[PDB]
């Protein structure tokens, strides 16, 4: 009975119940059985391991847990670890190392300074010493995971120690996992709070911005209750969608920089011009809704909220910064502004008839289908398909991403689900993997760039292998096509060895894979296939040959 | 003109003509066309890109270059990146940053702290901060990265930076090392002739031979002293081919899985009557480790390497020469000019059950034996290459360590594999690095169904590039090496650990545009290794196998 | 047997002798009576452990070693393991660390992550987990200790590992001479500079300290002999040529054109076409800038290490390999080569001369020059041929030191050049008389570098070790007061002035005699005095510099 037993039985005490990843010869020392109700997930590579426990500890609220062997092994876990340190997500990532009395950092075989590698880049990082001892660790792992700015935090284990009973006997201390995330708390918060109201009387026209911290807060309902009677608008992050339904009137969208070059429209105007409060409720730079995006038209009075000392004064200086959990926050502005009356909210109707006119667009075109008539056409079938509040869509990264954040349909908190703060391609699949286990009964689709699809393509064979029902839909153009973008703004012209594909038949590549799959090529095609996944009981990929024809002037906002 | 031009234009003064990798938004500064010479390689993943590199630098004995974007680029980059460090090869490794101003490492959006990361894993590694020093940046990264132990060098680029022009004018001369600079303690000679003294007493000297001693351009000279003395040569994984398939001192590669994969007491065959080991251009990475020599009677030991010992702890040789491996040969030729040749120790017994695998006649149930797999491999190898020529590529797995004992190398570097890091995924990158390194040589790739598909995508790669690859994927539904395990440590399996799925190999690659097909015995086999060999165009067999493994037999695992 | 037993032990096997330091806590599980021959040297502060351990490296040439206690014993041996780094000094540095199992930075009392803190300032730096491994951690730490460039490697000890001897029951191999890399075909490029080297008029050998590492000495000497090459050195690498060598062209300072009030740099400089930099290193602050007056200059670099510094000097010829080496097949190549007609410097040397020879009487105080020249010459008077050290802290009057001090022998003139952190004189004259017990040692120090260290006078009372200190005293940081001028036109005195401090008094109270001396006689007087007392001596001498 070793530390591989303390460890899962550990794991299991703070509420895990799956470890996600791919061993190596650490398999000698552990095998994933020692502990009922805690079972080992193989993926085809340690990226999706990563960002799967990424999304089930998002979704689920509780800390999550992956795994990966020594070397090599870390460093591709690494990548879905800084999924979670800039998205913000409590995983404990676990590694195996070299036996402890032959650790030689880049000499002995398979061993990489793991802890040095992995510190920069996560909440708490530490090497395994004295068997008895990873309980413990495991603890402090946790700690540190969930306390804002949540994350990452890693256990490196040399596999002599993983597997030896030294110092190992049989009753646990309590786990004491934080019910949510633990966050700082300045003294005087509630002072600046008043303030905040101070200002909120004043104000013509205020708005509510919304990032994933008000969520992990618990602060949902309240600042939806707030926003209703107060009629202050709330726009939102990329996964910040969802915290009000679809359809309710004070829902005015979600941001990106990139929103008024993909629609032609002066949107960040629009959505900002006559505002003279915003509140960023929950803020988080890493989200990149920065400030240059909000400071439209006439001068605005700020108002940062967050569990965080502000990490980016160089960047954001807020008129008021409260110090606070989110929930607190917005419970003592409530007290503060209970005399207060509704505003009049600012119209942003322009905005959203362009929005419609993209979704609905009825036109054929002589290359593949536009994006926004294949997120339509994914928005109609997920909300036949889920119950209402229900379902996600999940989106990997390319420049289709932006065209979710804009176009796709979130009827929950986390109900569009991407990596805001990371951005590996590749996201996509681990996503719904993680989305799908954390939500069981609820349909999951994934929209993904040929590009990072097949940075990750292989764990399709995971998916058809756990029976995860989710459908995939890639939208091919044989590039990368956000870097063509970029090539543009830059330079005014293309440069194809950098950023070209040859053809890849993605329905062929699915079904080697074991996932059945068929090709769209238009909103009729592409409504039968959506339908035809979401009711088959089993993965599904549809793949849709799309183009872009974009303007490479309209995107100065992201500079 | 920009950091970007002066950057590719100083990378193209130290030889450099590509550059692999997936660009990010940095695009918007570096477009890849600004100097002619040097062309921009893209790949599916960055790993990939990294191992493509490191495997050219290997083969052509200069600095190469990968590329990747800021944040998670640069951690997909970084396996890459540890793949070098730890089988030595000089990469430039080359990322995209956040904006100077805006570096605020995990708050700002894709901005990690890159140097921190990459420091712990390579020789050198900066974050530009004035555009124009990225010359001698460029300088520093090439210097530090083909000093001894070779490995990567790593710059960050922050995109504001690499677009800028500010003091840039419209260049010193490169002065890129030949060969690795390496460490040389005083009194090596002195050293060197008790190594001497010791092979005048010894009755069976060996040379263990690795990687090291092919980067210092000491090949011929070690096989002509080896000649003349006759002394055996044993090698490390990659050293395989210092001498020729069938030259009588070529005794073979070393492996820990040796006994218990020919079940037989192969390491004890191969050293228990030698009285004297000298591992020429010794390295523990390449994981030929004491333990494995230490077999029947106590032998004394000569270390040669360009480095100072690292690891007292596990190697204490009775002599430690650290010079250039060529420069000792040289002085050690003359102080054994008059010696009388030895009479070498009998391996005959281990060579007879080495060819009895190769030749392995029976048909199974379940699929080929890998053995036969490689067999026929190597038969269809020696028909297509040139005397010499060719590489057999492997990835890495059980079956990777009967390409150790099995597959030919009539060259240098003729068998491939990663030794140090061995990154499952190694094969396809490997691969394509080896066959643009030697244009005109078949290159043979071998993976399992684990690791091919950890890294499958980048057939795409294979296709776009129209590389002549032919990959032998053999495919037991397993993480085979990982259920081996399983079994040392606890004498069972658990299959949610080590356990897939059907995947379609064949169907997978005409996916990406390869063609392919399925073989089940070896006369189906050599055929599709024929057709493939002969088809100018990359090609893809996918070959069901099995291992029926003994967990008792890999006791020098420990 | 214990694990102390063990680390002084291999330290004994690499020939360590002596070990520097100030013992904490640790002393529980080690005492420092465990191997015969292998004595405790107490010191008043880390800081002098350190640094008296880097500058007994540096003339033996062999490993040295330091020891304080956890946490800030640890931080406080920093700094003379950051000396040990910049000034190239093979030093096995030890510091206790918090019981293994309860390792906690930040948080146990008195834990610091001292390995993180002390790998970015080192060669090597590691925690002992395993009690009997320390035998190898010592070796690994020689090993790299003794890699050019020679520096410090550090050893982390938590006290339970320390005296525990759970796992504890083969040669050393010392390096004689430090390890270094070399370049294929630095043969070629040798050659080269041979090439370049017919074709000058006025060459000159620039001849760093690595140069007396590597053994080199009596060759570059017989080399410039030979083809009349006169040879300037770093601070570190005066004395290669004995004082009166017709070739001895001295050591420059950047300051050295305003203190002679006579442009030096220039007389050195200005005409030389080729400059061979023997053993360079950046970090002695002989920068290329210094060389680069007059006309164009081709450059040739000689070094056992690859370029760190390719952004500051490219060399037109660049060899990287073992200085004697380097110098063997230089002589072979430029066996048939005629002397050179070396260039004019005459008027500098005459202008030094009458500098040293400056008899005025000030009302103020004496002058530096005048305090040198006196040093000078009872040094000359009490050291055999060849012998003796004259060590300099840091500070304005160490460039004095540079330009005027006699240095008749390598090493015969010590000062830090890479690291120049105050307090640097006590603990380097403590090295250097145990590393020259029967030679006369002088130690020059500056009031606000003197005091910063000024408590290890005790140490030198209780070592009864010989040095005769000569404090100079300004009641100012004089140099910082410099810069300020240099930078703003102006003083601004809180910033680098002092009250009084009576030096002798201090002395006094350490049981070091002691006595001030105002001119030119008072100072013979006291130097010849301090000389033939056989214990230790301090003089304090009011000075001014005026600028
Ligand atoms: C790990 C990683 N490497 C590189 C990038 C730069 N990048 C972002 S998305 C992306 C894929 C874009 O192509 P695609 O998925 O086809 O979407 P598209 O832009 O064509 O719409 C790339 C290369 C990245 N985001 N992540
Ligand atoms: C990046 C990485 N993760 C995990 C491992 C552990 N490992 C080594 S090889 C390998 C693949 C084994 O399966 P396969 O390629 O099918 O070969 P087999 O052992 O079945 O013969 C794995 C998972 C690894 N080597 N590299
Ligand atoms: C540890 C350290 N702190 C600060 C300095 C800056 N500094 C260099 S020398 C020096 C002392 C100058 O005063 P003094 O020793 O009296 O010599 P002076 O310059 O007056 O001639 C100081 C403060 C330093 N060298 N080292
Ligand atoms: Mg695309
Ligand atoms: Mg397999
Ligand atoms: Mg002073």
């Amino acid at each position: 009975p070793t530390a591989a037993h303390a460890l899962l039985s550990r794991l299991r005490d703070h509420g895990v119940g799956k470890v996600f990843g791919v061993v190596g010869r650490e398999a000698a020392s552990i095998l994933f059985d020692e502990v009922e109700g805690i079972d080992f997930v193989l993926t085809r590579h340690e990226f999706t391991a990563g960002v799967a426990a990424d999304v089930l500890a998002r979704i689920t609220g509780r800390p999550q847990a992956c795994w990966a062997t020594l070397g090599p092994g870390m460093t591709n876990l690494s990548t879905g670890i800084a999924t979670s340190v800039l998205d913000r997500s409590p995983v404990i990532a676990l590694a195996a190392q070299s036996e402890s009395h032959d650790i030689f950092p880049n000499d002995t075989h398979q061993c990489l300074d793991s802890v040095a590698i992995v510190a920069p880049m996560s909440k708490y990082a530490v090497e395994l010493q004295r068997p008895h001892e990873i309980t413990d660790l495991v603890d402090s792992a946790v700690n540190a995971a969930m306390t804002e700015p949540v994350g990452p935090s890693f256990i490196s284990l040399p596999v002599d120690l993983l597997g030896s009973s030294e110092g190992i006997d049989t009753p646990n201390p309590p786990a004491n996992t934080p019910a949510k995330p633990v966050g700082v708390v300045a003294d005087g918060w509630q002072k600046a709070a008043d303030q905040a109201a101070a200002l909120l009387a004043e104000a013509k026209h205020p708005v509510l911005v919304v990032g994933a911290a008000a969520i992990r807060s618990g602060a949902v309902p309240a600042i939806r209750a707030l926003a209703e009677r107060l009629n202050i608008p709330v726009i939102t992050t990329y996964i910040a969608k969802g915290v009000l339904p679809v359809g309710h009137e004070l829902n005015y969208g979600a941001v990106t920089g990139y929103m008024d070059g993909i629609l032609n429209f002066p949107a960040l105007q629009t959505m900002f011009a006559p505002v003279d409060l915003v509140l960023t409720v929950g803020y988080d730079y890493a989200e990149d809704l920065r400030p240059s995006m909000w400071q439209k038209g006439i001068e605005k009075k700020t108002v940062r909220i967050s569990p965080t000392v502000n990490p980016i004064p160089r960047v954001y200086r807020p008129d008021v910064d409260v110090v606070t959990d989110v929930l607190a926050f917005v419970e003592h502005f409530e007290t503060a502004t209970a005399s207060f009356g509704a505003k009049q909210r600012h119209d942003i109707e322009p905005l959203r008839a362009r929005i419609a006119e993209f979704l609905a667009d009825p036109e054929t075109y002589e290359d593949g289908m536009r994006v926004h008539q294949v997120i339509d056409s994914m928005n109609t079938v997920m909300e036949e398909a889920a119950e209402p509040g229900e379902g996600t869509i999940v989106s990997d990264i390319g420049f289709f991403r932006h065209y979710g954040v804009l176009f796709a349909r979130a009827d929950q908190p986390f109900g569009f689900l991407t990596s805001a703060g990371c951005s590996s391609f590749g996201y996509g699949i681990p996503a719904a993997i993680g989305a799908q286990m954390a939500r069981p009964d609820q349909p999951t689709f994934l929209i993904a760039g040929d590009g990072g699809f097949h940075s990750n393509s292989s764990d399709l064979e995971t998916i058809a292998r756990l029976n995860l029902p989710i459908v995939t839909v890639v939208v091919n153009n044989d590039t990368n096509g956000l870097i063509e973008l970029y090539q543009n703004i830059g330079h005014h012209r293309s440069h194809d060895p950098a950023v070209k594909f040859g053809g890849v038949d993605f329905v062929a590549l699915a079904e080697a894979n074991g996932v059945d799959a068929t090709r769209a090529t238009n909103r009729e095609e592409l409504l039968a296939a959506l339908r035809k996944g979401a009711e088959l009981g089993r993965p599904f990929l549809i793949e849709v040959p799309v183009n872009y024809d974009f303007q490479p002037g309209g995107f100065g906002a992201l500079s």
